[PDB]
Order: C-alpha cells, then structure tokens, then sequence
C-alpha cells in the first residue's frame, strides 16, 4: 500500500456518460410531442454543451435510429449552407467536420454546430409541441355552448397571432362538430355567419315539440 492515493486522474471535459444518463432521465419524464424533451435538449447544450462527437451518440441514445438518419440528413443540409457560405473560419482544406467543432479553439463554429444541431433536433416531425384544438371536436352529448367557449381557450392555448382564430374557431365549432350538430347548424342555416348565431342555434339544438297552448 505505503500511502494511500496515487497519481493518475482523467476528468476531461465533453458531457460524460452520467451527463447522458441524467438527461434520458430528465428526458423521460418529457412527454412523447410535447415542448418539454426538446427543451431538455437545449438545458444539456445551454449546460456543458456537447460536442459534435457527443452529439453524435446523442442521438443514437435518446432519439430513434431511424430519426437519427432523418436528422442525420437534416444538418447535412444545414451545414451545406454553412461549408457553402464558408461558414465563419472554417477549414474546408482539411476535410473534416465534426473535428472542428470538437476542435478546442473553434469557438464561433463549435456553438454554431450546437444550435445547428438542436436545430435538426427539433425540424423531426414529432420534436415541439402540437395543436389541442386539432383534436377538439363537439361531442354528440356535449355542452356545445361550454365547448365553442372552451375551444376559444385551447385555442388560444396554441393559437400564434401569426395565424387566425376567429375563423379557426368557427371551424371548430362547425368544420368539427358532430353529426347531429353539423346537421343543426346546416338545418339552421347560418354556416357563414357569427360565432354569436352559433351559440344561438345550440342554444336549443331541439325540435321545439308543442300544439296549441291551454
């Protein structure tokens, strides 16, 4: 023994493997479409920042493999806008890629890589969230006044300025409503009208039943 501890200790820095560990993790608790995997993403590249090499398994430890490829493809694009503009002080003389963003001097390209990455990260037809409402519709036994209020909200839950809700929601309210509700707003006939003639027409949605009074 003569003394305990001896020389030798390798730390390095690269996101480990326990690095990956914590993220799966992290990861797992995301939901499968949600803002919530991807962001984690971001939190590990904001954390330590893995590099190209690191990214690399990355992708083949948390996303699929076919994914992988999808992606694979995706930042092959990306850099082709990258190589093709010269990228900032690139070395297209050497060859490699990857090896400049592992490299410990290129700063500018390195953090490019990193959000160039995330980037095909999140371009995967299944990486951010998604549209509540898409699958909001007017059940054949629900409160359609209660649900075309609501549909306004889960709208406006995932409804960018970018795009239009007034009629989006008026699309909800008809565009998805059922059956014996889209026959009612029809039998009615006031499709192309107001949300307000909507909730007017639901507001019975009933085969007023009567003959002569007293």
């Amino acid at each position: 023994h003569h003394h305990h501890h001896s020389s030798g200790h390798i730390e390095g820095r690269h996101m480990q493997m326990k690095d990956l560990q914590a993220i799966k993790q992290e990861v797992s608790q995301a939901a499968p479409g949600s803002p919530q995997f991807m962001q984690t993403i971001r939190l590990a590249v904001q954390q330590f920042d893995p590099t190209a090499k690191d990214l690399q398994d990355l992708l083949q430890y948390l996303c699929s493999s076919l994914v992988a490829s999808l992606h694979h493809q995706q930042l092959d694009s990306l850099i082709s806008e990258a190589e093709t503009r010269g990228i900032t002080g690139y070395n297209p003389l050497a060859g490699p890629l990857r090896v400049q963003a592992n490299n410990p001097q290129q700063q500018g390209l390195r953090r490019e890589y990193q959000q160039l990455w995330l980037a095909a990260f999140a371009a995967l037809p299944g990486s951010a969230k998604d549209p509540s409402w898409a699958s909001i519709l007017q059940g054949l036994e629900e409160p359609y006044h209660a649900f075309v209020e609501r549909l306004n909200i889960a709208l406006d839950n995932g409804l960018p300025e970018g795009t239009p809700k007034d009629p989006i929601l008026r699309s909800l309210a008809y565009s998805n409503a059922n059956k014996e509700c889209q026959k009612l707003l029809q039998a009615r006939g006031h499709t192309n009208s107001p949300l307000g003639d909507m909730l007017r027409a639901c507001q019975t949605w009933t085969p007023k039943d009567k003959t002569k009074v007293l």
